[PDB]
């Protein structure tokens, strides 16, 4: 029910204040606080994002919610508590982790992502699916990013909410991330209401490239204008910012932004030039890709940019399309 959803949100927003205190003031939170500070989190940024610490007792959140008069089973359904199925007892889902509030599109806290700071697995532990937290619907930072996304007519998609936090403070405001999932049909429906331009900046590794191609292809097929920023090998946006600084990052992002078709053929360059079977298949793929582009201006430019990779004239490629 809507009333229960609201109670679940309240539980999240109230425990947030306690996690924040635990992180910033208490003895047990000191090591987690140092960890964040060493990753460049200022006191201001920690306060701004409402970041906190979940103690290791296993009954910190449980006891707080109980004292405040919440139904414990509802707190379990809200994904704040876990249940020992053997004796039906409840305990904290999040223990000894740095707590990042996850806000819905309306800015209400509906879940958490808890990061280890001691090399434990999983590195990030999220809320489970609940009536108020659904990974296929939530986009980290969307609440804050919406204004600039509309103003700039562009959304930028990163892999990690940590990348989003760092990019945002660096000056790149129109950024969001999924909670570690593939961009959903639902996400895409939300996004197209805000803008038709989406820029993918995944990590600069093989996995990120594969994800860029798969996600980009689907976005393109869905009628969006897709762009790609390619980070240096082995780097994500947080690592780039840490090594080169904010101004370098915002300049980098603004300098090399390529239409998806151009990015794709550049990735396939060597295979196309060495394997005639791939040459033919990718010439047809890229022809199809370009034919999907809704922007007549960008479609014409992509033709010019892609043709050389096949050693054909832009006129020949235009004909193939
Ligand atoms: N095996 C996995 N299963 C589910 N989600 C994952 C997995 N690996 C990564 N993710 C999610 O994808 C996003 C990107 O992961 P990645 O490890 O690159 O994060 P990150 O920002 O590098 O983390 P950190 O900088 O804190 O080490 C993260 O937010 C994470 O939640
Ligand atoms: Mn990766
Ligand atoms: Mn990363
Ligand atoms: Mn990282």
């Amino acid at each position: 029910s809507n009333a229960d959803d609201l109670q679940m949100i309240e539980m999240h927003e109230l425990i947030q204040e306690f996690y924040y205190y635990a992180l910033t003031k208490t003895v047990e939170g000191e090591q987690a606080l140092t960890y964040l500070q060493e990753r460049g989190f200022t006191d201001a940024l920690i306060k701004e994002r409402g970041i906190g610490f979940a103690p290791d007792s296993s009954h910190f959140c449980h006891d707080f919610l109980q004292k405040k008069g919440y139904d414990i089973e509802l707190a379990y359904e809200a994904g704040l508590l876990s249940r020992n199925e053997e004796n039906f007892s409840y305990y904290d889902r999040f223990r000894n982790r740095i707590m990042f509030p996850l806000k819905n599109a309306q800015g209400r806290i509906v879940g958490y992502s808890g990061r280890t700071y001691t090399g434990q697995e999983p590195k990030y532990l999220n809320s489970p699916e609940t009536p108020i937290f659904q990974k296929r619907k939530l986009l980290y930072n969307l609440d804050k990013a919406r204004k600039s996304i509309r103003k700039l007519d562009e959304i930028v998609l990163l892999e990690g909410f940590m990348d989003v936090i760092k990019s945002d403070t660096a000056g790149l405001k129109n950024v969001v991330a999924t909670m570690g999932t593939q961009l959903s049909d639902e996400h895409i429906t939300f996004i197209r209401k805000l803008t038709s331009n989406i820029t993918l900046m995944f990590d600069g590794d093989f996995a990120g490239s594969e994800a860029t191609l798969k996600t980009g292809q689907h976005l393109l097929q869905q009628g969006l204008n897709v762009f790609v920023i390619q980070l240096p090998s082995g780097m994500d946006p947080d690592e780039y910012i840490g090594k080169y600084g904010n101004d370098a990052f915002t300049t980098f992002v603004k300098n090399d932004k390529k239409s998806f078709a151009h990015y794709k053929v550049s990735i396939l360059k060597d295979e196309i030039a060495h394997n005639d079977l791939s040459y033919e298949r990718y010439l047809k793929e890229l022809s199809h890709d370009i034919s999907l582009m809704k922007s007549s201006i960008l479609q014409q430019k992509a033709i010019n940019d892609v043709a050389p990779f096949f050693n054909v004239s832009p006129e020949q490629l235009a004909n193939e399309i």
